[PDB]
């Protein structure tokens, strides 16, 4: 899900300009949830904007942001020309994992039929049933089946039982969150507090961007405990200021790169255009606007596939020195020596990030000589896996917020393990709570299906392995071989992308099929699992990865002349065994597409359809052999008429159960 | 593929009775798969059986043993009433690897046009090319495209170039196997050594059954090296000569005649000369042991297939697995196979389970309870990948090797890899004297009885129970775990009756098979204790039904696979009453919200799930770490009934192996 709110303080904006900013903020967050959306703003058609802050209008609609954009427009009652010197608008795109994605269930949620209080919520309230029963007894009636509604009905209850006539907006939200359980990121708007916004979080990201032509009072907001001009953030000599609440930085970068990352239990509040935090820093983001733009590509997934030559270079920038063959990961400098004294590596992740661990398990075993265990986070938790003080636990997470991965992190910390975060989001929970970590530095990934995050994770884990063995005389040549591979890897990726058209032809031969089996072993077990997940996710074909050595133990019975098969046969030590699997498939009359080496003339001669990828070091080849499957999934999805960026039934980053 | 030979020594039999015995032997071996078969026996219709040993008749045929039995009872020249006081007959079923299925390529293979030597062979001679060229350069002409023929020709070369007039049959075979490379089980017969048999093996099972009404000379055969062959050296009936020997590659062909067997080992050369059995190599000996196997265990009975029998007899196989090991009187567990090792095992620091296919799934199904009760790290490895990666193994690892057959190559090579690293090795097997049970430090025979069906059914659930039993041993000194152990053992006590309860819903499973009859895919979703159930049920439905079933960890749905859900994709979800119940319900809501309409395997008493879902398979509640046995059985049956609806033969293996070398 995604949160966005726009607060213009003495920066006159028309209602049209305001609603455009909200929609434009949701579009930036749409990849976080696109089942439904809604906006909340001040209604009324009084030329004087001050007589309109007592009327809150809600426009919510099932579907993607484009459906809400059309609903906001061609509205007969709303006059879009009214100028607002001060105004607060809140918006929200929803990933509806439960129930119907109906307007009633979209946010903002309201406290009554006159919208005295509205709220937008990311997360889950683990005790909304108790609150609902309590609030129902006190006379409040509910209209939706969302846990968020109990938050709106509760901030009104706290207001209906306030001791003084001027209890601050912060005081009410404080009494609310004290009764809530679980995780939440909230933005409140009320008619009783016109133009005032309150943002708070507990286990869900929430940041505040600020723009103003004038100097700002400070760059380090002080926290308060239960509000003068040396305490709040505001413009000095004038009032003009613009604030931006958001659950993701992609919605704010276009307006400003000055954001305040809230923390758990921080209750931010904008009163009289002044931002104070109750109960710290003011940072400069390094993201650029072009990083979250399609550019000349028709989709984000295709851009992020084709930019992998550059993102791989960015992952290694400042860390790999090819002149002297040295590897330094700054984030591990104060911990690498103690990691070498540990006795086991555990890699914990979900989905494609788990596949990145499968893809590097072998070279990690080889270069560290430690046991390496790779776990799916959800199952890791279900089993209460044994963990010890001399374990090193890696947590692979592009977003750094995946719930199961984060819970795994806290589980391992409670048992005293050394924790390492491999993330692509600097201010994420996983990067904060780990003892040390590496930022894979791939740039923002907007496509729901991970592409560059996978290859950048792959590379990051290889660089770690290279550090772990840098004191072994016997492994110096192996390190050189690998680092030369990394130097040549970007150009070889380019060589693979130049086969786009050849892979598109193959896609036209498969797009009508129901299933496809993808087979590999060794270094390319991960390749066949990840290709199968990509094809599942964006084409909806029933693709399944099968370990090639396991064919003879049952699954080969599926194969006949009608079952599509893709096989990966590379030039490594498993080549002869892969040739046996291919022979078994052909004996069953399978007509497989084979991803093989350009020089593998024997395979190329005897197979009709081959994808000929260039050769690299065996422990880097998985990067090259997975990219044809990224592209095949892309082209299969287009032929079948689906949107590669917005696959059905899900969104990007699983931050809740 | 299947070897059987029958030697009656001063036990008179007619040619008819001898041939009936050979054919019956081959019938016990058909279940392994084959494309042809043949027999070898003495020809000639001389009323005196002694004048017929110089003539060897072969009857081979591409096709089934029934066709061979028809060929045998159709020879106008063979008089079946001749009585042999001494005779050796050999029989073979072939799964072709070198040469197309045909009469000439069938076994027995012969050394010349007069059948001076004949041999039957399980395996592959990897250097048959060099041997065929050498023999052809010495004037020996080949008629088949099989590697086996080089063995028959080679033994005649050793005979033609023998130094003394009385070089033993064993000496000739010793020199043959010195030149062979690869895997083989072999039985030889020759007109030059009438009534004598020689068997030998390298990397392929071979055993000898024995029966006599007279006392046998020993129950432990000493080994000889090239040590004379006298009455203190070999096995024989003491005061009289009468004795019968049964060579076989599988005890299933011996057990209806005798349960006294000698299992051979690599490079043993076993010979029957003058009715006496000796074993040569190039003090140690080979035991005559009693098999706890009965013919009824390898017969269908009143079931229409072995798959149905072995599924429906799981109440009895689970009981058999626990016999002598779980005391339900004082609630203790004792695995005798681990007596001299359990204390060393308890000092190790990690458990590794290594296996293939469904045996790997049994590791996945018991991983959590092993972690809980041992408190050690438990790693579950697919054997082939384990080998590809050169996985780190250490002297204080305990490595488990799960294998119904005890011969699976990758599992067996994983075993040898771990032994080289000094790990303590444990075999969980269902086959007496298999390679994995022999080469591990200690082991447990799951004692499910022989598995004749193509797919693992009872072997899986018996492996499950054996691993739970081991877990219970590992924590028997822990005060804090005594209530948990008692709960589990009470669950084991009730498990047979709860399996019967699941089986009594067979009609409900058939209705589900009707619904999925026309479907091409089905996703099977679960987590925790029932992750393995998803993987294992999906494998059975692939292997037996030939439809695209896939197991999917429920916690992974929102990470991609949920995109497959719509109103057309069939889904089976497992929702049991354990600690992941709420998370499983969450998965169900996620699927239903995207128009999925899953069938749910759930607890018998789970009222909420049953009312809010159309079709539910309701199984009885058990302890959480045993529920996987009950939740997988409906999927075994679903695989079975779907295959029957679609007209498939559940006892016919499909993939089997790969193509045949034509060269
Ligand atoms: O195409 C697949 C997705 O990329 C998905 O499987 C993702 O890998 C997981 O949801 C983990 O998310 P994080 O990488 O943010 O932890
Ligand atoms: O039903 C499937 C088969 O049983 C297959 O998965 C595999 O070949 C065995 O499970 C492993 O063989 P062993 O258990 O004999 O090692
Ligand atoms: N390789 C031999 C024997 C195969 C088997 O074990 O049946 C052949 O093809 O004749």
């Amino acid at each position: 899900c995604g949160i966005f709110a726009y607060l213009n303080y003495h920066v006159p904006r028309t209602r049209r300009e305001i609603l455009e900013t909200l929609i434009k903020g949701l579009q930036r967050l749409e990849y976080r949830g696109y089942d439904s959306a809604g906006v909340g703003f001040d209604g009324g058609n009084d030329k004087d904007w001050e007589a309109n802050a007592c009327k809150i209008q809600l426009i919510k609609k099932k579907g993607k942001v484009k459906a809400l954009d059309e609903e906001v427009h061609k509205q007969q009652d709303m006059d879009l020309d009214i100028e607002f010197d001060v105004h607060l608008g809140i918006a929200h795109t929803r990933w509806a994992t439960h129930g119907e994605p109906s307007p009633v269930n979209s946010h903002p949620q309201r406290s009554d039929k006159n919208n005295e209080f509205i709220v937008i919520h990311n997360g889950i309230i683990t005790n909304y049933k108790d609150l609902k029963k309590f609030l129902e007894s006190k006379g409040y009636d509910f209209e939706s089946e969302t846990d968020t509604e109990t938050i709106a009905k509760l901030v009104k209850y706290m207001y209906d039982n306030r001791e003084s006539q001027d209890t601050s907006f912060t005081t009410l939200v404080e009494r609310v969150i004290q009764q809530l359980e679980g995780a939440f990121a909230l933005v409140f708007k009320s008619v009783h507090f016109p133009g005032q916004a309150v943002g708070t979080r507990r286990g869900s990201p929430l940041l505040i961007g600020v723009r103003s032509e004038h100097k700002l009072s400070t760059d380090h907001i002080p926290i308060l405990y239960r509000v003068d001009s040396t305490t709040c953030l505001f413009p000095v000599e004038e009032k003009a200021v613009e604030y931006y609440f958001a659950s993701d930085a992609s919605a704010v970068i276009e307006h400003t790169n000055r954001v305040i990352f809230l923390e758990d239990d921080d209750v931010a509040a904008v009163v009289d255009g002044r931002l104070s935090i109750h109960r710290r820093a003011v940072q400069t983001l390094q993201m650029e606007l072009q990083q979250i733009m399609k550019g000349n590509f028709s989709s984000f997934m295709q851009k992020e596939i084709f930019e992998q030559p550059e993102s791989v270079v960015n992952t290694m920038r400042g860390r790999v020195n090819f002149d002297d063959y040295t590897v330094n990961l700054g984030g591990l400098k104060d911990h690498i020596k103690e990691i070498q004294r540990c006795r086991r590596l555990i890699l914990i992740a979900c989905g494609t990030s788990y596949h990145a661990g499968v893809a590097t398990r072998q070279v990690l075993e080889e270069l560290t000589e430690l046991p390496v265990m790779v776990e799916l986070a959800s199952d890791f938790l279900d089993r209460n896996t044994p963990v010890f003080r001399d374990d090193v636990c890696f947590f692979l997470s592009q977003s750094g917020e995946t719930a199961d991965t984060l819970m795994g992190l806290r589980y391992c910390k409670e048992r005293g393990a050394l924790t390492v975060g491999i993330t692509n989001t600097v201010e994420s929970s996983i990067s904060r709570e780990t003892d040390c970590g590496v930022h894979i530095n791939a740039g923002p990934e907007i496509g729901v299906a991970s592409t560059k995050a996978y290859t950048s994770q792959f590379v990051s884990l290889v660089m770690f392995a290279l550090m772990m063995c840098d004191d072994r005389i016997s492994m110096q040549e192996r390190r050189k071989e690998i680092m030369l591979g990394l130097k040549r890897l970007p150009d070889l990726i380019k060589e693979v992308l130049s086969m786009d058209d050849e892979i598109q032809k193959l896609a036209t031969e498969l797009y009508h099929q129901k299933s496809v089996l993808i087979m590999g072993r060794g270094y390319h077990y991960a390749t066949c699992l990840e290709g199968a997940l990509k094809i599942k996710e964006i084409t909806y074909m029933h693709s399944e990865g099968i370990l090639a050595g396991e064919l003879k133990h049952g699954p080969l019975a599926l194969v006949d002349k009608l079952m599509p098969v893709i096989m990966i046969i590379m030039r490594d030590h498993t080549y002869a065994k892969c040739q046996n699997a291919l022979q078994q498939v052909v004996a069953r009359q399978g007509r497989p597409v084979v991803i093989c080496d350009k020089e593998d003339t024997e395979t190329i001669k005897n197979t009709k359809r081959t994808i000929k990828v260039p050769h690299s070091v065996d422990c880097l080849q998985g990067i090259l052999s997975v990219i044809p499957l990224q592209l095949l999934a892309f082209h299969l999805a287009v032929l079948r008429g689906y949107d590669v960026d917005f696959p059905r039934n899900l969104a990007k980053s699983v931050t809740v159960e």
